[PDB]
């Protein structure tokens, strides 16, 4: 099986529910109130997996405490040439260059309908659902991509993804800039308020781990200026880091796992520090453990999502970082979740 067949049975199989419903119960020492929300765990899915909303309920399933959908565009596209997804099993890392495959808005927009009010419920039973707006390919103004996901999507998400960082859109990281971020991002804002109370989501943006200091100081800037309600830190990396063993190490395209643990984590916890531990982070990059988990919290995180790991431990080892995460907390003195969060930042 080539990584995107896998990838492609993966989704049909979750959104069967072919898969042994998780025996672990969450501890209350897991629950974090965040966006708004409760999250009955800090242990999402993250953006890529369930990319057109299709296993959602297959994912809560799996026990992860927040599910993520998308990126999706506005019109429906097929992305990049296949191949485009690679194995670096040495690294414990993919290689991805989907370039924004989408059924599009309206579709996900039909299929997220068809379960309205079962997400309505598990989200009262603190089990929120992201969705992640991404632009298409020959799309002029960036920004109307992204407001038409606002107005089409918004309604149907706990929080939504402003995703400037996909390694595999041209001149979509750009839109990381600063008077540009302003513009995209008040526009965003605009269309987001202008949603019924009810139907109102939280707006996060969804950042590189490739970003230059002067890149981050100014995201974190307008992000505090504009009342952004929070970050996902972050998306896949255009580096190679030295010491990447696998054969297909010098594919385009952006990097995942293990060799983006710690650039991810480093990045979370300049982007706390920049925003002074007032916006929210959803902590991604290289989680396989309740350590690594609890090094994203530690930096700064309030959630973490994990995905290529999925690929590697397959579906159990969404218990094993719950399970470790709660382990750890108690070893080192935690109450709960929400005690470790920014721990390192005090020293
Ligand atoms: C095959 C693949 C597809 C992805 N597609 C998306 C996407 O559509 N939108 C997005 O924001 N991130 C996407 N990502 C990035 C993940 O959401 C995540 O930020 C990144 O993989 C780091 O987490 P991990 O190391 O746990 O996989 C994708 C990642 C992979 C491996
Ligand atoms: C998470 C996941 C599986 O694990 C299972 C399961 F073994 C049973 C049910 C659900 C699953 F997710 C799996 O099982 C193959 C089909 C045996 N593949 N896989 C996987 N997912 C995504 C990708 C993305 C391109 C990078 C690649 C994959 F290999
Ligand atoms: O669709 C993709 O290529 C994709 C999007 C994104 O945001 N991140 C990623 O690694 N791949």
């Amino acid at each position: 099986l080539d990584p995107e067949s896998a990838h492609r049975l993966a989704v049909r199989f979750t959104s069967l529910g072919l898969l042994p419903r998780a025996r672990f119960q969450d501890s209350d020492m897991l629950e974090v109130r965040v966006l708004g929300h409760k999250f009955r765990n800090p242990v999402g899915i993250a953006a890529g997996f369930d990319k057109h909303g299709e296993a959602v309920d297959g994912l809560y399933k799996m026990g992860f405490g927040f599910v993520e959908i998308g990126s999706v565009t506005p019109k429906p596209q097929e992305g990049n040439p296949r191949p485009r997804v690679f194995r670096l099993p040495e690294d414990q890392a993919v290689i991805n260059r989907y370039g924004f495959n989408s059924h599009g808005l309206s579709v996900v927009e039909h299929r997220l309908r068809a379960r309205q009010q079962k997400q309505a419920k598990l989200t009262e039973d603190g089990l929120p659902l992201g969705v992640n707006l991404g632009k298409n390919k020959t799309s002029v103004d960036a920004a109307e991509d992204y407001a038409e996901g606002v107005r089409v999507l918004g309604p149907l998400a706990d929080y939504l993804v402003v995703n400037v960082s996909s390694p595999n859109t041209a001149g979509l990281r750009s839109l990381q800039g600063k008077a540009e971020l302003r513009r995209l991002l008040t526009k965003v804002l605009q269309e987001r308020d202008g949603l019924r109370r009810v139907h109102r989501p939280a707006v996060l943006v969804k950042i590189a781990p490739d970003l230059t200091s002067q890149d981050k100081e100014d995201i974190a800037s307008v992000v505090k200026e504009l009342g952004i309600d929070g970050l996902i830190v972050t998306n896949t990396t255009v580096s190679r880091p030295a010491g990447l063993q696998g054969a297909l190490r010098s594919e385009t395209g952006g990097l995942s796992g293990k060799p983006l643990r710690d650039l991810s984590t480093q990045t979370i916890r300049e982007m706390y520090a920049l925003t002074q531990g007032r916006v929210p982070i959803i902590g991604v990059g290289g989680v396989s453990s309740g350590q690594d988990a609890l090094e994203k919290i530690r930096a700064g995180a309030s959630l973490v999502q994990l995905y290529t790991a999925l690929t590697f431990w397959g579906p159990p080892v969404v218990g094993k970082v719950k399970r470790e995460l709660e382990a750890l907390l108690k070893e080192q003195g935690f109450g709960g979740v929400t005690d470790a969060i920014g721990a390192d930042h005090r020293r």
